[PDB]
């Protein structure tokens, strides 16, 4: 727990003043840009290739959790995520009266009082109340834990004696029931903050109504920001009851904590909430953002943030006879064998390096994209082909599917890297020279000059120039390289 | 929402020591009940300084918190009034000496000296009324900032009630006769903390066993209006036809004491016409029409549609701003709105939310144009109806609404904050586009520094454009040293 | 009952150490002295007799308020209520997290082998709920109210931002149930905290599962010293679940909680908890403390209390030809007239006095008291002569029966008494001498002189004393009224 | 008790290898050194002599609830539950994964022809169980709430879910039905875990057999070690059903449930399972342990073991006048009286040290133990003085006699310590008067001058003077009084 001193700032809105629970927060101008400062990527040297292929392998096994590229939808959720948690305080000051007290001071001096006019409008403050659907592997959690990851969860108060949970993150588990979400609560919570609510009010006797009272009780307690329940989709309609209960149940809970809250779920999750989307009635909440795919196709033009994602994947590949220049064929492939999903696209990239570590040569081709596509990636056609054609139903349907048992997959496609004894001429030429720190200008020598007279007059011209640095030697070897 | 009741008096004699009349905001004449629903946003010098998605939100949020006051608010205002008041005033639950009375009264008439006398005061009036409109012209936004201004549920503590002032329930997108029921304890349960849906909602009960459980609930709870909106979303084929819809709704006027409300298209009014069973049931308290806003009415073009204009432009938020409206701007919008309250705020939000994209930053009549011609698709058959004045076209096409609209609206955001990255670095590499090049640059973007180095190749490619680039590296490598 | 500012003192006992509850409660020392410093009686005057009926009258009605004699059990309890108190806030003190913790790093110092055994005795001090049984009129609940209010309520802590509430009571009412408790522990915290719960958790959508842990978290929050459940004997049996419904509410309600509870009752409610305490089982709880009326026996000799109580209460007469000393027949019959049941003792006593007063031959004996007896305790034979039987059956039966409106049966008699208006030779010859102080000694010397030279003597022996005092005036008169 | 979190440690022995259950438990000590980890004390000794009388007799009540000294017999029990602890869960280990391809692998050789022989797998035979035999009051649930005291109840496991139910314990009910046993199961199960079995289970009509199945799936579950049945001896024809199934079922539930069983009872409960051989053998399994009071001596010289016993409890005195070291004869009394059985030593010492405050005298001797003995342990007669004769049957056949209702006579001693009276010394001067005439002289002149001298003077008058009338006495006393 960042457990800071609660430093207090000012701040430009006239309704967030004097509310202590907002001025501990974060300012606004350093977290205009925070958003797009997300961007993190791994770094690369030249001696990581010359190095042997145990390390390049796992270099290559860190990619997938070592890269993320922000988008537009990283900043409009990040902005999104910022005024419901600074709005969702403005009717929780301590230093003022409780809105019963204020909605009977009005009506007091409405009739017996002189007050023109009043409007009993629910005071229960903003309290947005937010969906967000997308297909499996768009990258839903893994952006929330890295926009999320600003806010210090715990701030402690001194002046009086409060402990300010700022987000709360629930996640469910597979074929669960809605008490299951009840104890997951507690239990986050404990882990949280360390206390001991889970034994004391844990308990499985309990009843549903007495469990969601006491949550509305504890996060009044604690001064609680925000609350997300991620992976709607592993709750399981059986055991539970009909998607009228569900629904039931999901607004009775939201209704009841006060606090804004946030699912994450599929499209098969969107059947139960259905009803309550289409009726415009307010006060039943849940306004929708969509995650979709990379379409390529926006106002007749190839997008630029398309190929900004492509170029900078395409910047890591650690191949010996890799291409610098992406051509149009080779982007074009492995986004309509992909369809832009954000998992597969990436899934392609460090697939086909071990493909090709074995395979034979150290290139990629749309036929190793075509082949990896074939033997590896077997679960997940049906959504794919759903996408490909477009009809929302059957990608609601063939939604879901996470090609399960990567995670052991990888292991062992290193296991069988590991048993390779046979040697390449790359590295019978990398070998024939001993670590003399000359492999790199060999490197950027050897994609068009020769290698009949290569090595022997670099060899002889480092020979003749012993102590000086490589960029003085190139221009003395270029010299007598093409005479 | 629990209010204590706090009583005061009214001036009318029949509302005389009523607690449900006197525990309610008092009366208002004209002006106060109609000026009290305006809204709007305050907007500062400082948003005009900020970066375009917050603006983008602030131009997305107008049409939530926007509200004008027309000359047919007062008269709605009033007749709910009434009708919230009046549908009392036999429901007071102070009978203290009835029987000693009655008993006495009996004992009267029988020796002869009392001709007449009258046991009980059979007030069942059923009051009711039905609007009917135009979609898009608002009667659900008018409906709510209204009915804003009443408490919800008050708790009187000499009795134990709780007087549930009004109750509001919206109708499905097929709807059969079973559901109206099924969202009556829906929303009641709601409304209060209790679980009579689970029940009392069984599936073994039929719809008059409902319409009767009804009866019950809404007199334990001294209930004052009920409010049935969207009739005309159900679907007369899951229904039981065009006959046993007006059935229903006849029969629940009857049996329900509570003044009951019904809103709907004019399309949905050949339910009603059928008889006077809604004919004068339904409109036993008048009928109100919504029609749209006329430019000229009179001679002179009308002040609602230059007030409404007027107060509409003055929420702009862009940096080239025209402070005086243009007559041609007012001519463009009448010919393409036709004076639908929902069309002329789209039109106006997706305009200036468009000019941030294009980058032009000020509205114009041909941006107007061109909006109603990409975005109001759906919507245009009304629009020419309305245009014709034919009655039966008007009745037709009066269910139109552009589907997805805040989808689109969603869309539009993100295009904009695609937009906003400003990109200064990278500059160069734009400048950057011969294969050559860029293979020289990512040859020695490591070995030089960038900043300096690839300005400078450009000047050697564009000298000598007969050379290749492996020949060309000994002279760069030259140039770039010294 | 008011906000106090709490001050911290020492304690000299090892275990009430670092605790800010323990210290800032009033020092044990002095109320150790002072237990038996609660006796309280109604002081009067030698100028009292000589006033009219109706102003003695009204000062004979004011008896059975203004008295109490400390008796052997109101010292027991007092320590009870001491150590159960005092006791309770060893296992709650802010310096130390908790227990959990404790545990769990005993548990981690005995497997890494630095210590060599732990107790996991689920330490909780005493932690001990007590049971009060006694028969109706026995005076349980005046002495816990005089017991109770040594105590002040509430005390803040400014250090804190805690409000510690000593104590709570509770007082049911006729034929009620459970749930009327639950909303009545609401209620009372309100009128003594100072805030509004019942608004906001005195909800009709409640269970009393889910009431029950409402109570447990607030009470929590305040630190609630103890719980006083009182006059269990009002509720109705039935109405709410009979028997085993009730016992198994109130175990259920005695875990939850966590804190101190006691519960008053007549032996008739006793059977409900005779499925618990009657098992061999000293953890189970549920101690009992048995009040019992007043023995005048005890082994063969009268014991002290009884003639001690005794000689207090007829040290207040009132009366103008009452007797000096208590007769030995009068004392052994009102043991078999009250049978030592505290409100009987006091009850007989000031109805019998004021008869005799309004009578006109006021003189207190046995026949009076027997005629009082039998005039206005005809409702409570059964239970005397249950109580005088010694069956301990039947005892149980009717041991709920009470007097019932006796007060407006006082009034009902100062109206009658009022209404007198015949004049005694007494009243005479008060109407015949002005001097309060002559009057004061014709009242002294009445019985051994009669008036036949007694009013003459004195009266012209006090008009020809000019100025002076009765210290010497009244030896002088001696001689003068002998010769 | 309470979900502790497991930290593991490893155990010397080869077969305990690999076990979470097993390495999760306290560490292993020496039968020598653990035996003297179950003694306890009181503190208070010398610190609270000097006190009031009701708060030391408060103190001295709790002697027998917080002393215990262990024996040379503990020793064997605590190595006996060790054993049976941490044996019976070397068949029930969880983490196993390679177990599929083994013996794929051993079959694939044993058909091919490589290998000869092969074994699968084997399901486990019956658990090991104990049997505890001893006379009433001789400390076989004191010393086994101590000996469990030093395990946790609950264990948490982070890598698996499972809950790990250490031991658990359950009486037998006065009736002895063979349902009620099925019943306490799930009761004692749900008061630890908080579960909800009771309902699932239990309420539904089922029968013994199917009940007696589900028991031993919901020990499977979570990793029971160890279960309980206390007063076995209930069980002897008591009611529900014949011998013959009585006699089955035990075996059964053996023969089926995965835990070790132990059972606790009177020396008239070994007639059960001396029946056949094999009950005989299911009951003494793992050896039997019969249990005999203290003797004096063994051989010639006295025990050591009596000597130690009554010597660190005679320490524990909070009397004025008390003895430094223990008279022989004192000690022998004791014995006499006693006879070594455990609950008669602490409650001859207790008693006597109350009494001996009733009285007054505080100094303890011999005949106050003989008259408490011959008053107040009336119903344990026949049981001393079998054991007193020496014959073998009459000790058997009153081995099962207990004293009911003494905690009764304990709350009414204090109150009787209570309620002695401070004898203040203006009651004792008036008490001084003898006669009727001194006090209503006393009361006639007590106003008018003040008491200091009063006494004497009255006191004087009557001395010097022998005899003659109150109404002459007067001017006398008032002339003394005044000069
Ligand atoms: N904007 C992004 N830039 C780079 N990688 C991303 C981005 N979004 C998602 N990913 C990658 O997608 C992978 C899977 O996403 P995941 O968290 O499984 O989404 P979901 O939880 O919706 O299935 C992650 O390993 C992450 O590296
Ligand atoms: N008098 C008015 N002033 C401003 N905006 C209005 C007014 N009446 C309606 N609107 C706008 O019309 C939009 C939709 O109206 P709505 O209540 O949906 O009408 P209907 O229910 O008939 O479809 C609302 O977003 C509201 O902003
Ligand atoms: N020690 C005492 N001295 C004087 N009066 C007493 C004493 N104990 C009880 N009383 C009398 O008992 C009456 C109250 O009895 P109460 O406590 O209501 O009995 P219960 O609790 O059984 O209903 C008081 O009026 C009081 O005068
Ligand atoms: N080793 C010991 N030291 C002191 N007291 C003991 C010891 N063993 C037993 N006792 C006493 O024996 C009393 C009764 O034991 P109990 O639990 O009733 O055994 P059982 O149930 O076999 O009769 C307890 O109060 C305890 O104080
Ligand atoms: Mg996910
Ligand atoms: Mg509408
Ligand atoms: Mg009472
Ligand atoms: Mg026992």
């Amino acid at each position: 727990a960042t457990r800071i001193q609660a430093v207090y700032r000012d701040t430009g809105v006239e309704a967030y003043r004097d509310n202590p629970f907002i001025e501990a927060l974060p300012p606004l101008q350093e977290s205009v840009n925070s958003a797009a400062s997300l961007k993190s990527s791994l770094q690369l040297t030249s001696s990581d290739l010359q190095k042997s292929r145990v390390i390049r392998a796992h270099t290559i096994c860190r990619i997938p959790d070592d890269y993320f590229q922000p988008l537009g939808t990283h900043l409009l959720l990040s902005e999104r995520i910022s005024v419901m948690i600074r709005g969702g305080y403005v009717g929780r000051n301590p230093k003022t009266g409780d809105l019963q007290k204020h909605l009977q001071n009005g009506y007091e001096r409405v009739q017996t009082g002189e007050l023109e006019t009043f409007r009993f409008e629910e005071a229960r403050s903003t309290a947005q109340s937010l969906l967000l659907i997308g297909c499996s592997g768009s990258g839903k959690t893994t952006s929330l834990h890295r926009i999320l990851a600003t806010y210090p969860q715990v701030i402690y108060h001194r002046e009086l004696n409060v402990e300010q949970v700022v987000y709360l993150k629930i996640d469910c588990s597979h074929n669960g029931s809605l008490k299951e979400i009840c104890l997951n609560f507690f239990r986050a919570l404990d882990r949280a903050l360390g206390s001991n609510y889970e034994r004391r009010y844990g308990l499985k006797r309990h009843g549903i109504e007495t469990m969601l009272a006491l949550m509305s009780q504890i996060a009044n307690a604690h001064a609680l920001g925000l609350l997300v329940i991620d992976e709607i989709q592993h709750l399981s309609r059986s055991r539970s009851g009909g998607s009228q209960e569900m629904l039931n149940f999901f607004v009775t809970m939201v209704n009841i904590i006060g606090v804004p809250v946030m699912l994450i779920g599929t499209p098969k999750a969107r059947e139960i909430f259905e009803a309550d989307l289409r009726s415009a009635r307010r006060g039943a909440g849940f306004g929708a953002i969509f995650w979709d795919p990379i379409q390529q196709t926006q106002r007749g033009k190839p997008n630029q943030e398309w190929i900004a994602f492509t170029d900078n994947l395409w910047q890591l590949q650690l191949l010996q006879r890799k291409d610098a220049l992406l051509s149009d064929e080779v982007r074009d492939v492995w986004y309509e064998l992909s369809q832009g999903v954000m998992d597969i696209v990436v899934k392609l990239f460090v697939l086909a390096q071990l493909r090709a570590l074995a395979l034979g040569n150290e290139r990629i081709t749309a036929g190793l994209l075509r082949q990896v596509y074939q033997d590896e990636l077997k679960p997940v056609h049906p959504m794919l082909e759903a996408l490909r054609s477009g009809i929302p139903e059957r990608i609601a349907r063939y939604s879901d599917l996470v090609v399960p048992e990567i995670d052991k997959r990888l292991i062992q496609l290193q296991l069988d890297i590991a048993a390779i004894q046979e040697q390449t001429p790359e590295e019978k030429a990398l070998q024939e020279l001993d670590t003399e720190d000359q492999r790199h200008l060999y490197l950027m020598l050897k994609e068009d000059y020769d290698s009949s007279l290569l090595i022997p007059t670099i060899k002889k011209a480092f020979s003749q120039n012993p102590t000086m640095t490589r960029q003085k030697l190139l221009p003395l070897v270029l010299q007598w390289l093409m005479e």
